[PDB]
């Protein structure tokens, strides 16, 4: 009956808004404050939310939705009749929401020090140290050191994990965690298309590889680089050489056309991470999109406390399900990585409020790659070297330009195969094809395939680098992030001619485009509501993912690789 199952989805939603209001609070709290007291309370409110859970999901399955002629109510319906851990039996449940806390608590406080010296956390001494030093043996400290300490204790949890993500994903009616995740695109060619996806980006991404490696070479010696083999993985300025433009220095195309220190420049600016925020903010306005309430700057935390106060620094936008409560939670550095960063956050911040207003179950992005798009499309338009003299953080040429792309791709390209990798190795562990014994050996074989990357150190028994890396302990996917970096080229692509922008893509500022901000806000409030391919057709006018926009955006850099690696004589790849 039509009645019976409209009436579920209004007590569904109304009643959901209350407990995932409180279990937001209580998460925020220990997120932000962590404590025996904060972890308690939260592992208090887990139950809740489950009991709530358990309640409408066994509801849910009561109803078929074969039936149900209205695809809203169907939708909602079948999405509320997964229980995710709530499956669970309650001590399997009790046991899974322990193992996640603390192996996010394990991340989130891991330091490695010095022998009579100063203890280093992640954020921001670690960071600091890939991104600037130039000694390798000091990059090797930072690197082997980091692994260490918190993915060799990761180890300890991760079986047991992966065992009870798995079950609930079965009672759940899946086969295993990573069919259930892949599941969210609501795609059944997904592992196809992304890998026709990752084809494409070879081209790019082995001529950067090539050209990075001879730099690296020019730096660190001829004893220590490969010219024909793998980049060893501590030396690309980023603890898990996802990104690369830390390394900017080291690989210049132009280095007589000198770029500004943008990062002395804020700092001498005296810019604050209220005020990156802000300047995030007046982007998102100027689109015509909507401002972040007040409610957001007296509530966020965007910077690290420094009243002793432990804290999970790693940066996350919150969504507290009353449609008037968003904040962001990040330790906020001053400089450009972390302002492209505050724009990120703030393109998740703006997607909760642009579907505030539906159904809480429909209340995600169109897909969760789109959820991670918005902000980067955003900041795709900040990172020009026009945007960034109009903040007087830089000073025409082809030499400026090859430079600007250089910086773009040493982000954007590197980080391809690294997005592409961490879940087809998070796959074959859900499935079942990498057992605890090949962990780390199944890790390095990707680094290798994919990155064309080798441990500076050999791996020994015990290992376990991915828990080194945050959404791994912390249970979030990582294919959005591929997904989005190639939907945020698309989306760039369409933005600007609807703005009018003509001339290379690259280019384009979408500043104060109306335009482009109404194609954003209406493929927005579509939230979960609809098929991906809707809001793809709303901005972009057709519905696929393509790799053509990105290819497009760097085609000009492609061209000065080509010619300066065959110059240089470069064997692209590795075995
Ligand atoms: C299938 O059902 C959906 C959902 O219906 C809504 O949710 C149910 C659980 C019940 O509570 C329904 O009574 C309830 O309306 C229908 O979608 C809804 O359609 C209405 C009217 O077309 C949309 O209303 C708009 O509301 C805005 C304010 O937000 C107004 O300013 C607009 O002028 C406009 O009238 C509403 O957004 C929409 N709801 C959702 C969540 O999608 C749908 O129409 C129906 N399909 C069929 C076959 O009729
Ligand atoms: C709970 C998820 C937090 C996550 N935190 C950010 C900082 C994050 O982990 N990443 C990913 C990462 O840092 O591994 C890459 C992604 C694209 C560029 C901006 C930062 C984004 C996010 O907001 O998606
Ligand atoms: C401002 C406002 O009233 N928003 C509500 C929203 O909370 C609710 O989820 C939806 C119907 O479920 O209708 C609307
Ligand atoms: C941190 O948590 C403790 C223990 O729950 C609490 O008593 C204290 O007030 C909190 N500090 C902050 C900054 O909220
Ligand atoms: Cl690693
Ligand atoms: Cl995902
Ligand atoms: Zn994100």
């Amino acid at each position: 009956d039509e009645a019976e199952a409209s009436k579920f989805v209004e007590e569904y939603d109304r009643t959901s808004q209350v407990v995932w209001n409180e279990y937001a609070g209580a998460n925020w709290n220990y997120n932000t404050n962590i404590t025996t007291e904060t972890s308690k309370i939260l592992l208090q409110k887990n139950m809740q939310i489950a009991q709530h859970t358990l309640k409408y999901g066994t509801q849910a399955r009561k109803f078929d939705v074969n039936q149900l002629q209205n695809t809203t109510i169907k939708r909602i319906i079948k999405k509320v009749q997964d229980l995710e851990r709530a499956a669970l039996p309650a001590q399997e449940l009790e046991e899974y929401n322990k193992i996640l806390l603390d192996m996010e608590t394990t991340y989130s406080v891991a330091t490695v020090c010095h022998p009579q010296g100063s203890c280093l956390q992640l954020e921001p001494d670690l960071t600091n140290v890939m991104a600037t030093s130039r000694k390798y043996e000091d990059l090797l400290w930072a690197w082997e050191g980091w692994r260490d300490k918190a993915g060799r204790a990761i180890l300890q949890f991760y079986p047991k994990y992966v065992e009870l993500i798995n079950q609930a994903a079965r009672l759940n009616g899946y086969v295993d965690a990573g069919d259930s995740w892949r599941s969210m695109y609501e795609t059944p060619s997904l592992e196809q298309d992304l890998e026709r996806l990752f084809q494409e980006l070879q081209p790019l991404y082995l001529n950067l590889h090539a050209y990075v490696r001879r730099a690296l070479h020019r730096h660190y010696g001829a004893q220590h680089i490969n010219l024909e083999g793998p980049i060893p993985a501590h030396l690309l300025g980023n603890m898990w050489a996802q990104t690369w433009s830390n390394i900017y220095d080291l690989v210049v195309p132009f280095p007589s056309a000198p770029s500004m220190d943008t990062t002395e420049a804020m700092l001498k600016q005296g810019w604050t991470p209220r005020r990156m925020f802000k300047e995030a903010d007046d982007f998102f306005t100027s689109l015509g999109l909507l401002p972040v309430p007040p409610e957001f700057w007296q509530k966020s935390m965007l910077e690290k406390p420094d009243d002793g106060r432990e804290v999970v620094c790693h940066a996350s936008a919150w969504d507290f399900y009353n449609g008037k409560d968003f904040r962001i939670k990040q330790c906020t550095t001053v400089n450009l990585e972390d302002l492209v960063v505050a724009h990120h956050e703030m393109g998740h911040i703006q997607y909760f409020m642009q579907y505030k207003d539906l159904p809480v179950a429909l209340r995600e992005g169109a897909n969760p790659g789109f959820h991670e798009a918005i902000g980067d499309v955003l900041a795709l338009s900040v990172s020009t070297p026009k945007h960034l003299h109009s903040l007087n953080l830089l000073s025409g040429s082809d030499e400026h330009d090859i430079n600007f792309l250089m910086k773009m791709a040493l982000d954007k390209i590197a980080f391809i195969p690294f997005s592409y990798l961490v879940d087809q190795w998070r796959w074959r562990v859900f499935d079942g094809s990498i057992t605890k014994e090949n962990y780390n050996q199944e890790w390095w074989s990707l680094r290798l395939k994919y990155q064309g990357l080798c441990p500076p150190v050999p791996r020994t028994q015990g290992d376990f680098d991915p828990g080194a890396k945050f959404h791994i302990p912390s249970s979030v996917p990582y294919i959005r992030y591929f997904v989005s970096f190639i939907i945020q080229f698309q989306f760039h692509e369409a933005l600007c001619q609807a703005a009018g922008h003509t001339g290379p893509l690259h280019k384009c500022d979408i500043y104060q485009s109306k335009e482009a901000g109404q194609r954003l806000a209406t493929a927005m409030k579509l939230g979960f509501s609809r098929p991906w391919p809707e809001a793809m057709q709303l901005i972009t006018g057709q519905p696929q993912m393509s790799a053509s926009a990105m290819l497009s955006y760097f085609k000009p850099l492609l061209d000065w690789l080509r010619t300066e690696n065959e110059l240089h004589g470069e064997k692209l790849g590795w075995p």
